[PDB]
C-alpha cells in the first residue's frame, strides 16, 4: 500500500512496467513523469470517501466512488484522474506549477499536478469528457458540475449509492 492525495491505495490486481516520459503542459512547462504501463486495479480509502479504480497506460478505465458528500466525492475523483496520468488531465493544467512541501522543497511532478487540481478542478472535469450510461441499480452518474444524472456521467466515472 501507498498514499496519494490523502487516499490509501492498495493494488488488488494487475501489474505495470515503468517508463520515463516528458510531458508538456499548455503553459509550455515540461514535466518529467513516471508512467506505469499496464492494467491495474486499486482500492482507494480516504477519510470521507472510498473508490475502486481500474487503469491502464495513461488511461482511466473505470472509477466507482462512494462518499458522504459532494465535496469528498469530488476529492476522490480528482485524485483518481491525476493518478491516471491521462493526457486530458495534463492538458487541463493552467499556468505554471511551482508548489512546495511543508519544508519548502519543490514537489515532484505528480504532486505538482495534484496540488494544482486540488485548487481548482473546473478545467479538469470540463475537459475530461462525458458519456451516456446504462441504468444500473445502486449506481448513478455525475456530471462535470457535480450534478447527479441517471443518463450521463463523466467518462468512466460512476457514483455508488451504497
Ligand atoms: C501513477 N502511479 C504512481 N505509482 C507509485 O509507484 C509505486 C509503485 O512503484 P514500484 O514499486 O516500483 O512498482 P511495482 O508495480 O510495485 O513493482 P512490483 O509489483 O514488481 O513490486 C506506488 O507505490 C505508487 O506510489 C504507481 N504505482 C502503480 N502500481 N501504478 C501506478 O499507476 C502508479
Amino acid at each position: 500500500s501507498f498514499s496519494f492525495g490523502g487516499f490509501t491505495f492498495k493494488r488488488t490486481s494487475g501489474s505495470s512496467v515503468k517508463r520515463e516520459e516528458e510531458v508538456l503542459t499548455g503553459n509550455l512547462q515540461t514535466l518529467k513523469i513516471r508512467v506505469h504501463e499496464g492494467y491495474e486495479e486499486f482500492t482507494m480509502v480516504g477519510r470521507r470517501a472510498t473508490a475502486i479504480l481500474r487503469k491502464a497506460t495513461r488511461r482511466l478505465i473505470q472509477l466507482i466512488v462512494s462518499g458522504r458528500d459532494e465535496q469528498s466525492i469530488a476529492e476522490a475523483i480528482i485524485v483518481a484522474m491525476v493518478f491516471s496520468q491521462e493526457d486530458c488531465m495534463i492538458k487541463a493544467v493552467r499556468g505554471d506549477l511551482n508548489f512546495v512541501n511543508r519544508a519548502n522543497q519543490r514537489l515532484n511532478p505528480m504532486h505538482q499536478l495534484l496540488r494544482h487540481f486540488q485548487k481548482d478542478a473546473k478545467v479538469l472535469f470540463q475537459n475530461w469528457g462525458v458519456e451516456h450510461i446504462d441504468n444500473v441499480m445502486g449506481m448513478i452518474g455525475i456530471l462535470p458540475d457535480m450534478t447527479p444524472s441517471t443518463e450521463m456521467s463523466m467518462r468512466g466515472v460512476r457514483i455508488s449509492k451504497m
